C-alpha cells in the first residue's frame, strides 16, 4: 500500500505515487543517478520518470551532485517524516 502514498501525505500533496517513489529512489541512494533511477524502476515509468526527478529538482527536492541525484533537506523531512506514516499501518517490525 505501502510508503509513497505516505510519501504524499507526508510532503503535502505535492508527490503523486510516481514522484514520491522517484524522490524515494533516489532519497535513499546517495549518488544514485538518473541513470539508476531508469533503471530499477518495475512501476515508474521510462518517461515519467525523467520527469518525476526533474521536477523534484525544479522545486527542489532533490539536488543533483553531480554524477549522481541526491536529495535535500527539504526531502529528508519527508521521507523521514513518511517512512514514519508507513511505519504506524505496514508496522516494519513495529506495530503489529
Amino acid at each position: 500500500m505501502s510508503k509513497v502514498t505516505y510519501i504524499i501525505k507526508a510532503s503535502n500533496d505535492v508527490l503523486n505515487e510516481k514522484t514520491a517513489t522517484i524522490l524515494i529512489t533516489i532519497a535513499k541512494k546517495d549518488f544514485i543517478t538518473a541513470a539508476e533511477v531508469r533503471e530499477v524502476h518495475p512501476d515508474l515509468g521510462n518517461a515519467v520518470v525523467n520527469s518525476n526527478i526533474g521536477v523534484l529538482i525544479k522545486k527542489g527536492l532533490v539536488e543533483k551532485s553531480g554524477d549522481g541525484l541526491i536529495i535535500t533537506g527539504e526531502a529528508q523531512d519527508i521521507i523521514s517524516n513518511a517512512a514514519t506514516l508507513y511505519a504506524q499501518e505496514n508496522a516494519p517490525e513495529l506495530l503489529k
